[PDB]
């Protein structure tokens, strides 16, 4: 024992609330939103230019056409490093956020995000058993405050683990048994709640490759998968260009460039997308498990001028209903990556500080892709 056992109020298995299975479950979601930058942000809620989540916003997202939300939370900050005891005050927090999501009619993913990358970067032999202590101290924490929220929240044991290869895979697996394990410890009705597990990278082609089974777990059929997108990454993410590759400013059929034709796509386009999906579709939704889509966003490129810019914001567009559309056709759960910023290479289709609509764009086209 590195840490000291944080499962010090067991409750009674409870299914009242809990009667879904995650297919069940997956059938109530069709969009979701990332409150990006915000829970997970180091430094503070605030700390990267968010403002603290309120009801108004969560409110507006409801408003809006999303059924769930994601959020990234940071903890390892939070805690006390010899005991790995997170802030009560931060626990509370946390809490409220919830309850403030489920007041409004959302579903709720919780997670322990990148967080500074104790274990993200982490999925090594060297570092398996002390990260799996702190994985269980943590998720003995979290769990067990939020124990008693119904079905509309759901736990995600890790963001984006870093795993390349068999080795790191056996080390996640063990990662994500200890999350498994944790949660259903603390009973209530955690020993029914449905809970997400990240695949290799949470990279589609690295998970159809490593990905073996799915953890051990005392109850039935309340386990999804999870993956991340930014496929093609010249398009989605890149800022500038590299001996290896050039960033593209355009994609789809019917808004690619005949001017600055270097700026269209080489690779990444709809039919990868629809491969892509369809390799999560055979290994996971094909045999009864949901697939959660817990991330994915090309950022706005307004360094772009003139007829540039209106036809990367056409493509930009389109690139958002065909992921959310070609991703919903094959039961996978898009959930938008939003970053809450509405300034060059940003994500966020909300304005915070105004709890408005900043980028109506590219919301129409989540909402006609849903
Ligand atoms: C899936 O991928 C998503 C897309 O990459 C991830 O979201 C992105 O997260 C990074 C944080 O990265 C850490 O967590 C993820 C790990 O994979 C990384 O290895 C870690 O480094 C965010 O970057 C942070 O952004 C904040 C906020 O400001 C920026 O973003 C908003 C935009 O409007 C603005 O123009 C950007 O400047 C940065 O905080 C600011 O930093 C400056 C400089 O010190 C300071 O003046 C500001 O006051 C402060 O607010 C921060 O330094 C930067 O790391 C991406 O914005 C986010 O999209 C997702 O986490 C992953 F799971």
């Amino acid at each position: 024992g590195l840490y000291p056992s944080y499962n010090t109020s067991p409750a009674a298995p409870d299914s009242t609330g809990m009667q879904s299975t995650a297919v069940q479950l997956a059938g109530k979601i069709r969009l979701g939103w990332n409150i990006g930058n915000t829970m997970e942000a180091i430094g503070g809620e605030t700390a990267w230019g968010n403002p603290m989540v309120s009801n108004e916003l969560l409110k507006l997202v409801k408003d809006s056409g999303f059924d769930a939300v994601r959020i990234p939370v940071a903890w390892d900050q939070y805690a006390n490093q010899e005991s790995a005891e997170i802030s009560a005050a931060w626990l509370n927090r946390v809490k409220q956020v919830v309850q403030m999501a489920i007041d409004n009619e959302l579903y709720v993913l919780i997670n322990i995000h990148w967080d500074g990358g104790w274990l993200e970067n982490n999925i090594t032999p060297a570092k398996k058993d002390e990260n799996n202590a702190k994985q269980k101290a943590f998720w003995e924490q979290i769990a067990t405050h939020l124990r008693d929220f119904d079905e509309h929240l759901l736990f995600a044991g890790t963001n984006a683990p870093n795993a390349e290869n068999a080795e790191q895979m056996d080390v996640l697996n063990s990662y994500l048994q200890t999350f498994v394990d944790a949660v259903r410890s603390t009973g209530g009705k955690n020993a029914y709640r449905v809970l997400v597990l990240q695949g290799p990278v949470t990279d589609i082609e690295k998970t159809n490759e490593l990905w073996t089974h799915m953890p051990a777990d005392t109850a039935t059929d309340r386990l999804m998968a999870e993956v991340h997108f930014y496929t093609p990454y010249n398009f989605a993410l890149m800022r500038q260009d590299e001996s290896w590759g050039k960033q593209f400013y355009y994609w789809g059929e019917g808004f690619l460039s005949t001017t600055d034709t270097e700026r269209n796509p080489t690779w990444g386009e709809e039919a990868t997308i629809d491969q892509l999906f369809d390799l999560m579709k055979t290994k996971f939704v094909d045999q009864g498990i949901p697939v959660v889509l817990g991330e994915f966003s090309a950022m706005r490129r307004t360094n772009l001028t003139g007829d540039a810019l209106t036809l990367h914001l056409a493509g930009r567009a389109y690139y958002h209903k065909y992921v959310t559309q070609q991703a919903l056709a094959r039961g996978l759960l898009p959930f938008y990556w939003d970053n809450g910023g509405n300034d060059n290479f940003s994500s966020g289709i909300f304005n915070r500080q105004q709890n408005t609509v900043f980028d109506q764009q590219v919301l129409d086209a989540l909402l006609e892709g849903a």
